């Protein structure tokens, strides 16, 4: 569950884990170069939960890397993609090209307990 | 909870979060080079979860990047795992060695809910 | 939920996914360079959980990625990051720094089911 705003989101089938995110422009990525590439997506998501945007394996065999996508629940802002290019040539990232995705995932990093001396 | 296949992929313990993936055949990978590694397993998961292929940390302490392991629900093929070297010597994948681990997770990218506007 | 120890993981608030872990002291990373960072935090995680260590978005758009961050159920010892400069020049880590964060996730690595053989 989670609320999303933007053109540069994609409706989702029910069996894949994510939503995929789409270029602005054309972008040319040479090797060893990183971009932030903008979107207008905006998402809310419930208590205790977060996005996690990674990447896509057609996007990832040619050596395109997401670094840096966790999207806390107090993220208000438009989502930013930085890639980096790990590959072995440039690569050319069309408008409304699918580059990456989005999924939604529950953390449990709240409550914390007492340590157990005898663990272990 | 999932069903599983394959030979390249071991058993693991309770207290593992993943299962480990084995080298098929003795594999060079050069520093800065990907290569894609296959393997025979394939696996069902269950409605609303994912597969997730990261690395080990014996293996990236030696520079080994695993870039696109999300395994969707509607995957059914082999897995196949996009492997980098971004460390500062070649490395030596020799067969049956663990290199790779799969963790099975549930997302929540499913159910749109309306935008909250008094939100913040 | 999990219990923790250390001086080097800060407190969180309820809207972050994540606790920040903090540098030990002043290091450089050059670009290409890995280096391992040693931290005095240690968690304890109740079962089919694991920690996750990945990066903040700040430290990403200068190029540093951390590889190798699953901190297992049964990892008893001091959690080290390990950092690899993927950018376009040297990160000079200053002591107490915000440079990675401790993410608490449940897996369903367990439990397998028989194959279904007439899945699609």
């Amino acid at each position: 569950m989670l609320a999303y705003q933007g053109t540069q989101i994609k409706e989702k089938r029910d069996e894949d884990a994510g939503f995929d995110l789409c270029v602005p422009y054309d972008i040319m990525i040479p090797v060893s170069d990183t971009k932030i590439i903008p979107t207008d997506v905006k998402i809310q998501v419930p208590p205790n939960s977060f996005g996690w945007v990674t990447g896509k394996s057609s996007m990832a065999k040619q050596g395109l890397l997401i670094n840096g996508g966790i999207i806390d629940e107090g993220y208000t802002g438009e989502i930013q993609v930085i890639c980096t290019n790990i590959g072995k040539s440039n690569i050319k990232l069309i408008e409304g090209q699918k580059f990456a995705q989005l999924i939604i995932l529950q953390h449990h990093s709240n409550s914390r307990q007492p340590w157990d001396e005898n663990k272990i």
